[PDB]
């Protein structure tokens, strides 16, 4: 009820951003703009996550094209850019996806790279599971759990939150979130997008985060939008529409242990 | 599309009863006149379900007194009366939960007993997950799939469906439905039933089947209701109200296959 799994009632904003347009330049621009908005409307904000793929084209023949940046110890001109406003805002950062190319395998990846407060890139994590979509990226092969001054949370990719995998095992490490950037269509999105979120929420009993891009039916994909959050027990907190704005939420401890209290984590581990 | 984890198309019933009372023989004598309903208004069933402690009441206090049930190669009067439903019809069924004792050790578990077409008692599931609650009753240790000449079939008993590794493990050793006796309220049943009937047909891509109890107002217990089936895309295809009644449904072997090759279940197990 204050400080475990959470250390403090953290508020959180999702950005539902309409990026994604051939001009990186703009989108990581509109990106900067729009997380200003976000800590201007809600100045005690500690976490905030930006949706899948934003600051390029949402398209296998362009990731090659645009995963221009790679990370490491120097940074990239999107590592720089949103270490930047990482540490400009007290602000943990999630990247939320952006092509990555490695120097040596010379394999590109589709990964959500993580800030501290102070801008430091805290960790990555590669698409895990994922013709073409198979034909241009490779997968990635770690779970991601990125350590915080006020607990633990996982990060997924899209069609990562369908294996329930990467939930458990981020969970029952800890965390108190599972942060999800994605970008689910308008067709798939209708049938699965609400019932995951609430189901990794309510089967973990952590907070749920999923952050989409804005519907952009001028582009090739018509993405689902909704970004949402949802409670321990699979109440939709905060739910965003389709089209391009900023959600916010407040992470409390109290709720997650309320129903920890409730429904029991104590399985049988024989089986 | 024929064949595979499921042989031919099987149609299936779910029987709401209202059940439960003090008299074991009302109880009993009732749940064979629904299900002689079930099979005059649908004659080609194949499986049959009936909800959790449908022949006693549902109170900690009382399965001491009512588990007068025990199941080995000797019939008992639960065990025989169903046993003696099962092949006088052609159906398999899963005569959801009754209070049982264990003549050994003396203790008393809530199990789900399972008969085939010809009456033979083919498996049975002791409750794994489940303050007096636990002080009255004790818990299982097997995963049950049972196997029918259609395919196999996983079997849960209410607070089992909320441990998604008891659903996985049925589906991945080729299950094409994970049929759960349970019995939420009017409180934790508009919360959880729903989506956890639908997140464990999702997620492991087979069928889900929830039997009820018909809610009755007039005892201590008020069951939800709201028997259902909801196909491998966590569509409902069938749904029963509070009341006391029969549903329907088809499980089709192209539907369950039609959405795999969709959504495939090639995991990188690497984690």
């Amino acid at each position: 009820s204050a400080s475990k799994i959470l250390s403090q009632k953290i508020k959180v904003a999702l950005v539902q951003l309409s990026g994604s347009s051939p001009d990186k330049m703009a989108n990581l621009q509109r990106a900067a703009t729009f997380i200003e908005r976000a800590m201007k409307e809600q100045p005690d904000t500690k976490l905030v996550v930006l949706p899948e793929c934003f600051n390029s084209p949402y398209s296998t023949d362009q990731f090659r094209k645009y995963s221009e940046v790679i990370n490491p110890k120097e940074p990239s001109t999107s590592v720089q850019f949103l270490s930047n406003l990482a540490n400009k805002f007290k602000i943990i950062l999630v990247g939320g996806t952006i092509p990555e190319l490695d120097p040596k395998t010379d394999k590109i990846y589709n990964t959500s790279i993580i800030f501290n407060e102070d801008g430091k890139l805290i960790d990555k994590h590669r698409k895990v599971h994922l013709f073409h979509e198979s034909e241009t990226l490779s997968p990635g092969e770690k779970s991601t759990t990125i350590d915080t001054k006020y607990g633990k949370f996982g990060v997924g990719i899209c069609y990562d939150m369908r294996f329930p995998e990467l939930a458990m095992l981020s969970a029952r490490k800890g965390a108190f979130a599972m942060i999800y950037p994605s970008a689910f269509n308008t067709v798939t999105g209708p049938l699965h997008w609400h019932l995951l979120a609430r189901s990794r929420a309510v089967d973990n009993q952590v907070y749920v985060m999923l952050c989409s891009p804005a519907r952009n039916l001028q582009s090739s994909y018509h993405a689902y939008g909704h970004s949402i959050v949802v409670d321990p027990r699979g109440k939709i907190v905060a739910e965003a529409g389709e089209g391009e704005e900023i959600i916010y939420a407040e992470l409390d401890p109290e709720v997650i242990e309320s129903f920890r209290q409730a429904v029991p984590l104590t399985k049988q581990r024989r089986f």
